[PDB]
């Protein structure tokens, strides 16, 4: 499916987005000059705390979009997890972790990937030590970390579902809904997907209030 935009305000410069100086320094150091189409439309509503549905393809700069929005909202001196990002695969979770860490390098933001597998015991030990500002992971592993009390939902105020169509195709619906039940019902939710079938749209109905809708056409 394809959504209908209800938001088409353009901010054509990162300098006009009221971002923190250290975050702006990270954006330019990453290689960005001018915001991409999705960045021009989605960063501002995301930072302002609205629920957002974004339909956008690969290669659009959509990863940096939600990473910038999360990093702008983090309270850096609160040593607790404040944002949770779900991805369908370990590779995308790791891609996101590295985007976030690069964009946040001048800020001292921390981001851990929760993916399990080869090095899972180092993953869980790092959590007992200090709670990272941002967690990104696949839904089964993240749900397990919440259920086992390694991750606290107490300070999680942002919840991002990236590649939502693929997450549902891979069988993660139950875990996504169980995660959402664990989080404060006052969490902002942002959902990004290249396609918007009925199953993805029901997540938005269930999790979001009157969301901003942004379509970046291919
Ligand atoms: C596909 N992409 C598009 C991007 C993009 C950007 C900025 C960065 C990325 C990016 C960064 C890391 C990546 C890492 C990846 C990847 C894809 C990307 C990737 O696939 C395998 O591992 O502005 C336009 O669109």
């Amino acid at each position: 499916g394809v959504i209908e935009s209800n938001w088409n305000e353009i901010v054509d410069s990162f300098d006009d987005m009221n971002l923190s100086e250290s975050l702006l320094r990270g954006i330019y150091a990453y290689g960005f000059e001018k915001p991409s189409a999705i960045q021009q439309r989605a960063i501002l509503p995301c930072i302002k705390g609205y629920d957002v549905i974004a339909q956008a393809q690969s290669g659009t700069g959509k990863t940096a979009t939600f990473a910038i929005s999360i990093l702008q909202q983090i309270e850096l001196d609160l040593k607790a997890t404040q944002a949770l990002v779900l991805a369908p695969t370990r590779e995308l979770a790791q891609q996101i972790q590295k985007v976030v860490m690069a964009l946040g390098d001048y800020m001292g933001a921390s981001c851990h990937a929760c993916i399990g597998g080869t090095n899972v015991r180092a993953e869980v030990q790092k959590l007992q030590m200090e709670a990272p500002h941002i967690i990104v992971g696949t839904p089964g592993r993240v749900f397990d970390m919440l259920n086992r009390r390694y991750l606290s939902p107490k300070y999680i105020k942002m919840f991002v579902l990236d590649e939502a169509d693929e997450m549902l195709s891979r069988g993660f619906k139950d875990q996504i809904y169980d995660i959402f039940q664990k989080l404060n019902s006052n969490t902002q939710v942002v959902l990004l997907s290249a396609t918007m079938p009925s199953d993805v749209l029901e997540v938005t109905k269930k999790f979001m209030r009157d969301p901003i809708r942004i379509l970046v056409k291919k």
